[PDB]
């Protein structure tokens, strides 16, 4: 299990902390061994909600958990290589900018995103573990809305973001042993491509904030949530 962090302990703005034992974020949860599963069975965890692509659930399936139930629904349309996005990363069509260009599309008229706050909306859900691949893209931008809705800073949404970058130095020493005629490309090059930074969250931010007046907008035009629903909310998941 990996990339896992509890979205418990942020700071909001009104000066309240999210409550522990929640909000859950992860990497794929193929092949858990039995020890995991006891981990997230111990954890009481309800739904596992997965924003990955058809082809790639069918490629790397979740392991079953008996008393957790699985939703999936790919948070991004559906119609190459590692080594492709590398020698290409900074150009017009490279990888950097196809990257930032997803981040722009996600917050926006979102499928997996408006189910996953469905599901946050009613207590009874909870708590719950939302992720995809590597937990840092389409996990980033849906946890970011989690937190968005719960009231953290746009600074402490940054923050939890980048802690992907932990996961992103394990997945570049990886690759590095897989493909070694890449051990000389910059560490921090290759951290465009496993791990994240500010500026795809920044991109998102961006689509936000040309479509939208403020944050309580864009939860209002986008989930229905009114300001009396977010006060609720807020009282039910902050200490």
């Amino acid at each position: 299990m990996k990339n896992f962090r509890d979205l418990g302990g942020n700071k909001t703005e009104d000066g309240r902390t999210v409550k522990k034992g929640l909000f859950y974020r992860s990497a794929k949860l193929s092949n858990l061994s039995e020890n995991d599963i006891k981990i997230l069975k111990e954890l009481n965890i309800k739904y596992i909600f997965d924003y990955r692509s058809d082809e790639e659930a069918r490629k790397h399936p979740s392991t079953i958990i008996s008393n957790i139930k699985n939703i999936r629904i790919p948070a991004m349309r559906e119609l190459g290589s590692i080594e492709d996005m590398i020698d290409g990363l900074f150009e017009k069509d490279g990888a950097f900018n196809m990257l930032n260009n997803s981040y722009y599309n996600l917050p926006i008229n979102n499928p997996s995103y408006k189910k996953l706050v469905e599901l946050i909306r009613d207590y009874s859900n909870l708590p719950i573990l939302n992720h995809c691949t590597a937990g840092k893209d389409r996990t980033g931008v849906g946890s970011a809305i989690i937190l968005m809705i719960l009231g953290v800073s746009r600074e402490n949404i940054m923050k939890d973001y980048l802690k992907s970058n932990d996961f992103a130095d394990k997945e570049i020493e990886r690759f590095i042993e897989y493909k070694p005629k890449f051990k000389d490309i910059p560490k921090e090059n290759l951290k465009y491509i496993f791990g994240v930074n500010e500026e795809y969250m920044k991109t998102a931010f961006r689509r936000i904030d040309e479509e939208y007046i403020s944050v309580e907008a864009y939860l209002y035009g986008e989930f229905n949530l009114n300001k009396e629903e977010i006060r609720k909310l807020r009282n039910q998941y902050l200490e």
